[PDB]
């Protein structure tokens, strides 16, 4: 698939907002994610021991995490499609170290954009939020090829 720039640009336009509390953002994502779909905590060797939302968000690990999930994620979104090199070590820890379907990344991409709706709706109105999800659909299409030429697809 291929994004227009208009649609790039509502991408990275709410993005900007999301940068101005990336751990806070990053907190409520993750915590949408568990909460949700409890089977993904299990995923989290450090965290799968967290029991409830309030211990989930006094975990300064979590924070921490939260925090290089969405940092890694803003570096892809703003190459505006042109991520291979960024996929590349991404997938393969995902794909050999961690063992992440493709099921749980279309999750936390619904976490994503449910979060992304309740803090910024006037920056993400249908057109936006469209926008946001083709670009998550195009990183998890190319993730899921790079998985298949690793061994996993999953
Ligand atoms: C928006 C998609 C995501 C991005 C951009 C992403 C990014 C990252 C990055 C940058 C790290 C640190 C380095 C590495 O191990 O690759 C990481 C670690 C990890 N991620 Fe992901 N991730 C995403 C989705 C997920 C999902 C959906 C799961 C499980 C349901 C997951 C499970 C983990 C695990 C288990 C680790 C190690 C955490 C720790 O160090 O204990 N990731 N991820």
């Amino acid at each position: 698939m291929v994004l227009s720039e208009g649609e790039w640009q509502l991408v990275l336009h709410v993005w900007a907002k999301v940068e101005a509390d990336v751990a806070g953002h990053g907190q409520d994502i993750l915590i949408r994610l568990f909460k949700s779909h409890p089977e993904t905590l299990e995923k989290f060797d450090r965290f799968k021991h967290l029991k409830t939302e309030a211990e989930m968000k006094a975990s300064e690990d979590l924070k921490k995490l939260g925090v290089t999930v969405l940092t890694a994620l803003g570096a892809i979104l703003k190459k505006k499609g042109h991520h291979e090199a960024e996929l590349k070590p991404l997938a393969q820890s995902h794909a050999t170290k961690h063992k992440i379907p493709i099921k749980y990344l279309e999750f936390i991409s619904e976490a994503i954009i449910h979060v992304l709706h309740s803090r910024h709706p006037g920056n993400f109105g249908a057109d936006a939020q469209g926008a946001m999800n083709k670009a998550l659909e195009l990183f998890r299409k190319d993730i899921a090829a790079k998985y298949k030429e690793l061994g996993y697809q999953g």
